């Protein structure tokens, strides 16, 4: 059942990794971070024009995490693909080798320092998050075939736990239009053209097919039907890949013990939601809105939740309600035992968010590490 003796599976709402010879299972937490630059055009990590990659992956090491999530677009899995944006006197071990040999190459030195990795289809091209899986020049078989490709190839790797589907479906027109005119993804709505939680189901079992040791990760839409997003007061203001209130009556059909629902959870400094107000409540208010949104999948369905992506320039030349914004959450996931997560990002070159690392790619934003570290401990 796996072709790497190591099965990834969930029992309980914990993911466990089960060596399935000696029968030994451990309990796993993923302490992670996002290393972006594989689903742009630069078609590899970003900053290794400032940095050895090598340095980078023991620099995450040296900070207690244990997870990269490695976003990635259809054109840097193909062979052939070049990137950009190398310093090679850096990297010289990175000469001659294209998009798909480095990702290997990275995959791999990771594992060798016990990080688990999990592979993010991020974009179909590498240029934009598409709100569906598919594309007028890009079918969902498209998709699905480029996902069995690298589940055949990167299943080979012990320390991949799986495959996070599609990065970030959502909405590019408004509700209640946005719930039928096919432009974006829903849930619960009933077209499985657009119901992610069909599509998942189909992607899903392909992949399991070829990588029976694999977790499937599963976001959340931006809506999902009238009726749900309707349920609730905040039910409109979710975040891409962060609306889960349709799991509760429309539960993906797959098996419980391969599947994780991972919603996304952002701050100020993506986009000022009117419930970051103090004239709302905020930040007090915040736990209610997050049970809503995704955190009941855990605290009442009992399923796993892992956390793909937060984060925010934690009043670094952004909105310094952001401060207080992560340091509630890492407080409710603490106080919840959230303890699965990715960091968006370890890259300081992300518009809203920032990252760990400064513009310096070097120095990392000590106040900023240190909230997190708490839910590392």
């Amino acid at each position: 059942q796996t072709p790497t003796g190591i099965y990834y599976e969930v029992r309980g709402d914990t993911i466990y990794m089960i060596n399935v010879t000696s029968g030994e299972e451990t309990p796993i937490h993923l302490f992670g971070v996002n290393w972006f630059g594989f689903e742009t055009p630069n078609h590899v990590v970003h900053g290794l024009w400032k940095r050895n990659w090598e340095d980078m992956l023991l620099q995450i090491k040296s900070l207690g995490f244990n997870a990269i999530r490695l976003p990635f677009c259809t054109e840097s899995v193909k062979p052939g693909t070049q990137p950009i944006g190398i310093d090679y006197s850096k990297n010289p071990d990175l000469r001659g080798l294209d998009s798909l040999q480095i990702m290997e190459k990275i995959i791999k030195k990771a594992g060798d320092l016990g990080i688990f990795v999990l592979l993010d289809y991020h974009r179909i091209g590498c240029t934009h998050i598409e709100p569906l899986w598919y594309t007028e020049d890009f079918s969902e078989e498209d998709f699905i075939n480029t996902w069995i490709e690298v589940a055949k190839r990167f299943g080979k790797y012990w320390n991949v736990i799986g495959a996070d589907l599609k990065n970030e479906p959502h909405s590019v027109t408004s509700p209640p239009a946005a719930y039928t005119d096919g432009t974006g993804a829903t849930w619960g709505m009933g077209n499985p053209a657009t119901d992610w939680n069909l599509a998942a189901e189909r992607i899903g079992k392909a992949i399991l097919k070829v990588a029976p040791h694999w977790l499937i990760f599963v976001e959340g839409t931006q809506f999902t039907n009238p009726k749900t997003d309707s349920s609730y007061k905040w039910g409109y203001n979710a975040w891409w890949g962060g609306n889960l209130m349709a799991v509760k009556d429309y539960p993906v059909n797959l098996p419980k013990n391969k599947l994780v629902y991972s919603p996304h959870v952002y701050g100020p400094d993506v986009y000022n939601q009117p419930y970051f107000g103090p004239a709302k409540g905020f930040p007090d208010n915040l736990p209610d809105i997050w049970y809503h949104h995704f955190g009941y999948v855990k605290l009442e369905l009992g399923y796993s939740v892992v956390i793909g992506e937060f984060g925010g320039k934690y009043g670094h030349g952004g909105d310094p309600r952001d401060v207080i914004w992560q340091n509630k959450l890492v407080d409710w996931m603490i106080e919840n035992k959230f303890c699965d997560f990715f960091y968006w990002s370890w890259n300081p070159d992300s518009g809203d968010t920032g990252g760990i690392l400064q513009d310096d790619w070097t120095t990392i934003w000590e106040d900023k590490y240190n909230n997190l570290k708490r839910l590392m401990d």
